[PDB]
């Protein structure tokens, strides 16, 4: 029920629409899918921004590094698309159109290791507060 969750929620389900839409679609229609899962990314990493000043300073790298990872997986699915898109009307199509797959599989496979960093921070927080 928090932010995060949310936010992941929602950059996952964008990776599984592309995922089982992209086989059929020309750049017109799969440049837009990419555009969705961007900026629900975006909208991801500008949450754990907010959230690291709450979060114990032991955890911050590990989850720094977690951004990290996602923002490659995102600069690595944007350049699949790119090269799907010069390669239309050919036969490199399903080869890239299968890379932009992989990609956006990676960039939803690291979205929920962030959130198992971040949960796992959460629970050390717990373990930490003083008396009133
Ligand atoms: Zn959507
Ligand atoms: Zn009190």
């Amino acid at each position: 029920n928090d932010k995060v969750y949310e936010n992941v929620t929602g950059l996952v389900k964008a990776v599984i629409e592309m995922s089982s839409k992209i086989q059929p679609a020309p750049p017109e229609e799969y440049v837009p899918m990419v555009k969705e899962v961007g900026l629900a990314l975006r909208t991801l990493l500008a949450t754990v921004d907010e959230t690291i000043p709450l979060l114990p300073a032991s955890t911050h790298r590990e989850i720094e590094m977690a951004q990290k990872l996602l923002n490659s997986d995102l600069g690595e699915l944007i350049n699949k698309m790119k090269l799907a898109q010069q390669y239309v009307m050919t036969s490199l199509q399903q080869e890239y159109k299968k890379q932009m797959l992989t990609a956006a599989h990676a960039l939803a496979v690291d979205a929920k290791n962030l959130l198992d960093v971040i949960d796992q921070a959460r629970l050390k927080m717990l373990g930490q507060t003083r008396p009133h």
